């Protein structure tokens, strides 16, 4: 519908696929080569369905702050024959707020779904299931179940994936591009 609308958009169609694990179907970001991200909780194994085709998995890194707190974000390397556009120079080098963020999912359940948060706050600690979590952004929107590993963006920047929320909140994991360097 907007400029906002338009960046979101252009992630979905060329840096997502349909990540199915046994804790269900999730919208995954692919970040560059055969290099995607999800949330932890969804316990990537050995195989996972990427658009519905069996995918062996390279390597898969649960991430966690120089104290030994959960990020809830898991890199994951596919074993895919087609490489992601990189956008990684969409990444945020630091922790911060930001104004207009769009969150934009697509599953079976929700497909070509866009949504207009508004305001994200650099929230920082959550207790996210009973799980002790950093750098959480947060939203003022009643995000439900199927939207785990929604794309959070502003005009130019990729900066979270939905991981979890409370009836009236929704709360994603920061991606910083600290992250992807190879
Ligand atoms: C599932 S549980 O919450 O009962 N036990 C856990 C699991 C994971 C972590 C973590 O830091 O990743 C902490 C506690």
């Amino acid at each position: 519908m907007g400029p906002g609308f338009d960046f979101a958009q252009a992630i979905m169609k060329k840096n997502t696929v349909i990540a199915r694990t046994e804790k269900g179907e999730f919208t995954m970001l692919g970040v560059y080569d055969r290099v995607a991200v999800i949330p932890t909780h969804a316990s990537v194994g050995e195989i996972i369905y990427i658009n519905d085709v069996e995918t062996r998995v390279l390597d898969a890194c649960a991430l966690r702050d120089l104290t030994d707190t959960n990020l809830e974000i898991t890199i994951v390397k596919l074993d895919r024959n087609q490489k992601f556009r990189d956008i990684r120079h969409f990444l945020p080098r630091c922790e911060d707020d930001y104004n207009d963020a769009v969150l934009s999912v697509h599953t079976s359940k929700f497909p070509n779904m866009y949504i207009p948060v508004g305001q994200v706050t650099n929230y920082g600690f959550l207790n996210l299931g009973g799980t002790p979590t950093h750098r959480i952004l947060m939203y003022n929107f009643p995000t439900r179940a199927g939207q785990c590993g929604g794309v959070v963006t502003t005009t130019g920047k990729v900066i979270g994936i939905h991981v979890g929320g409370n009836g009236a909140q929704g709360f994603a994991a920061m991606l910083l591009h600290s992250y992807f360097t190879d």
